[PDB]
């Protein structure tokens, strides 16, 4: 009844937490959109979505209040009534308030917690290593998929790390950053499934057909289908051996994304994430992301700017995709 | 009356958060020393400091619990009885947690809060900025540390931003490190008491006499007759314009923290900064510090040498002192 | 006539400069060995090696006499005698000194330069698009590979880049490093073949079979057979779809590798690179690759000792596919 | 002459471009070098009372000049010179057996030490920095050597312990440094040394420690010396009198000036463009024609220019402020 690696497939879609319009106000106490997140579930449930996390960097876990994280993640688990896998995120300051997060979570009725590490003090390979088999043996009913963001959290997640994390039963998954070692990373690690993003997905798939069959997406809040279409070409191309319209929807997607980062940067980029992720979504008109809250509530206009254009491009895609699913 | 710059003199020292037995254990609560709390208090003060400073990076405001915080910032407030000024430490994820944070602590009785800034997004300085200005929004009656450290914070603390600073009344003091742009940040921020590290004391005092009064100190935490010997001395050599004796007690504590940094660097130093704290201070005899509560409970036995040396050298120093003072 | 980038397939070796006893010595100034560049030559001819590279960072371009360079290029290109493509290595400090050595070892008859970017001050993106327009427009017969090395010429080598590149006839491969970004760059850049590392080839030919047909190798100067055996079954997996043998031989490749590089740490290994690829090719004992040039003469035991035994291992395959050849 | 010792060096140090040609920017173009304006610019620096003259670091185009540019550069400085005051060439190149070839030749036409930084392609190590030096110093044991303790150039960070190992070497006499952050501690671990501060932290670093911090490096003087001299002259007097509030005002206004210069305030930015802001900087300032960059770092962001242009200005407001108080 705990997921396993081998239930993970498809499209992962990361949902932000919808704010109320005074969110960005440090004197606001309420500012989840709980209405909203009840959308967001049901319409990514309708498009056909594999499964649902939360609760990383652009979802704000650091800025929610520990209330609001409660009704969010009571609201979504309500509104999913067991159709699909669901994420929280976790990811606090020390082992022991994560470990209190993720039992609470856990018993509202989340499959799992989508875990970062405690990032004041940067840790190493042995400090990371044990801060997750410490989550894993206090709550050992819980999945674990790891969030392997080095921006975020200093740790930059090193070959060694997947090797032992292959050992821990709970940890099933990883949302996984750039794929220059995959192939190695899927050797030491056999036990995981490794969640390339919606633009690598593509070449992963490529690399490794068996091992590489899920993905996720943040494109997918600006419209699902792109996501579920390419899920769906990618299943046949591993089927006929023609790879052609797998790589159309790739490179349609990766060109959607041109205007994301500023400057091209993923360091510049991360100093921004909630704020361009949030914008991105408000652009594409499919879901009501809402204001930043505090601290992180000011972005740079241009930087606004290429985040609204590449909303708008993944709206285009949605529309052109959306057509051809019928 | 709030604290003022114009009060801080002297020697700040920062005090850990001592630990009991099972401190390095997820599954245990309570795990602050109180007695051993007030004790280290009691022999602060005793020994002449002019203030104290808490719940840093060593002082483990990261991994404590929130119960935890409110037993120590008790004990603390209760042991002082207003006699030297106190700092709390409230750093935490989001604006709107400090924030909470920050009005207990001071309602328990703590004077002002030594304070970074939220670092899963690293901040710009506009955010930065406005971080500042809320938490004084917020809880007015508060001093306000700045806790300068940008391997923890991410944030840089550019020149631009003690400009902003030194316009917000609350903000007093600062926890600063290297000088190399201290003339500067004196000019460009006024209404602030910056405070050198210890060793950086003597330097400091030279470029600016009249405003550089003041430093802290974790070397007092094995023994503060160094510390206190030090502020003397420079108070002397102020007036006398014969800095020999000064250079001579500065010079020592350089050497006595010569080993302390693994490697001569201060990144590394920084992904152990709590157990090699918290080392030297079990090994100098002065106080006990205790285990260091997880995740960062590991700590390469190379690097634990070096910490032990310095804290054996610091207690040298101490006796050395001890002897002069009298 | 200048080779294209259709022209470049296989295995492509990076050959040291082979050096003479006392070559660590700054008195020294004959230092090239001559004769074992010579066999070198033709034993990776005789191996089957479809191009030879040299003059990278670990053949010593930065350390060698412009007479040293001068007789080793006039050794290889007379052994050579035209029978497989041969790129020097003229990355220098400026524009003028890359342009006067690529005309004279052009001349000579190398078909084409190994070219970083000059790294004193640390260029952008227009400025080292300019710098390779600049070389192309002076010495139009040469080939170009572009050295995109992070770590030695601190230039990233950036999407926009590959983009710029693709628009100049002259630049017909790069010598390429982590694959994260491979598919983009290859759709940005159509008129380059860029080589993977050899243990990145797999991964990469698996990815974009009809662009990927061709890789770069150090790991053959410890014996070719290795990288001949891949390349040949690589051919083979494209045409069978039977990946299984290629993908053996790949994580063989990955496991000889884990030890060279110090703390599996590749801005480590950069400090080092030149001794330890000489290190781990002296301990294989295919070729005497011999002293490093001054300054870089000094490399920590430790880090010795890993790039040995991956020497041994390297060695181990040879043996091992040159009877798999046979 | 005998080799310059650190007790010899005193005072403004001042760093000079290597003019050039309208030209310079073309990779076609060879003599490159304004020779006439390399003299004046000698004279120029004599004549205001400068202590002593570096060259050929980063924004002297060390890295972009030809051998034959390097020569006759360093032979026009000399045969002004004519011995009245000491100069130091640069020679920083990618190994040691070419740092050792150039710095031989460019000490024998008579510069009398080298501004030397460490080959960068692959970054040094604490010990391979360490030898390096002292292979050098080996190899000329009549240059003076200056470190020139460039992080962003040349990667190695020039740590607390290499200093301890340079202050063992004869021929290091000087350092060209930047932030003071450590400069208490280096003094201590390095006795042989004469540190020079950039012109900025002068007034910082002579209050630390005024008996060793007697001297400074400025590029500052490349838009009006009289600046520089007038910070000298003050801090001078300062030390004698404990009076520092001249010298800090002068201290203040040069930072002020430089508030400009850096691309978003940061070190790292400037760095990328460090040759064509100094030299735009320069030639905005009208007291030197600095020229073009020699390729391949001759394109620099607009909105950075306007910054070094705007910095060059202030230092030639300076300038005219203080050489009315120099009288
Ligand atoms: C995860 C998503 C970010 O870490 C991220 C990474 C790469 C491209 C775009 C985004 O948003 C999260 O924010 O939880
Ligand atoms: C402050 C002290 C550290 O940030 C620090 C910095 C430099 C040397 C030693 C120490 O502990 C804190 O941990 O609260
Ligand atoms: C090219 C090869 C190095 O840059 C390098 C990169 C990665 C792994 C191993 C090696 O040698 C050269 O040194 O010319
Ligand atoms: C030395 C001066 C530069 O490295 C530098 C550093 C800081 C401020 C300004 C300048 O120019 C040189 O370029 O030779
Ligand atoms: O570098 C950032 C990044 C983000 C998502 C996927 C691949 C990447 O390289
Ligand atoms: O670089 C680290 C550092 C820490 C405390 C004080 C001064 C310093 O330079
Ligand atoms: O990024 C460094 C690197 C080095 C060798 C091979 C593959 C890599 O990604
Ligand atoms: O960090 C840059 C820098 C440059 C010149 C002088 C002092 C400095 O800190």
């Amino acid at each position: 009844s705990r997921l396993t690696a081998e239930d993970i497939n498809g499209a992962w879609t990361i949902m932000p937490t919808p704010s109320t319009p005074d969110a960005s106000d440090w004197r606001s106490t309420a500012t989840v959109d709980l209405e909203e997140t009840a959308r967001i579930v049901e319409e990514l449930i309708a498009a056909g979505v594999n499964g649902i996390l939360s609760m990383g960097t652009f979802g704000e876990c650091a800025t929610l209040t520990w209330d609001e994280k409660r009704d969010y993640v009571s609201t979504i688990v309500e509104t999913i009534r067991g159709r699909v896998p669901y994420f929280c995120g976790t990811t606090a300051l020390n082992t022991r308030e994560v470990i209190r997060q993720t039992r609470e979570l856990i018993d509202i009725g989340a499959n799992g917690t989508m875990l970062g590490v405690p990032m004041w003090v940067k840790m190493d390979l042995p400090t990371a290593v044990q801060f997750y088999r410490d989550v894993a043996d206090a709550v050992p009913e819980a999945a674990i998929a790891i969030y392997a963001n080095p921006e975020a959290f200093k740790f930059d997640f090193p070959r060694p790390f997947w090797a032992e994390m292959s050992k821990i039963p709970q940890v099933v998954t990883a949302k996984y950053l750039g794929i220059g070692m995959l192939d190695l990373d899927l050797r030491l690690a056999p036990n995981i499934r490794f969640l390339p993003h919606e633009d690598d997905y593509y070449a992963a798939a490529r690399i490794n057909p068996e091992r590489i069959t899920a993905f996720w997406s943040s494109g997918a809040m600006c419209g699902p289908a792109t996501a579920i279409m390419l899920r769906d070409e990618v299943v046949r191309a591993k089927s006929t051996g023609d790879w052609a319209k797998a790589k159309a929807i790739s490179d349609d997607m990766r060109a959607a994304d041109s205007t994301l980062f500023p400057r091209g940067d993923f360091s510049e980029f991360s100093k921004y994430n909630i704020g361009l992720e949030k914008a991105r979504m408000d652009a594409a008109g499919w879901l009501k992301a809402g204001p930043c809250r505090p601290p992180y509530n000011l972005v740079p206009e241009d930087y606004l700017a290429g985040a609204q254009k590449s909303g708008k491009a993944w709206a285009a895609l949605h529309a052109k995709y959306s057509n051809e699913l019928k």
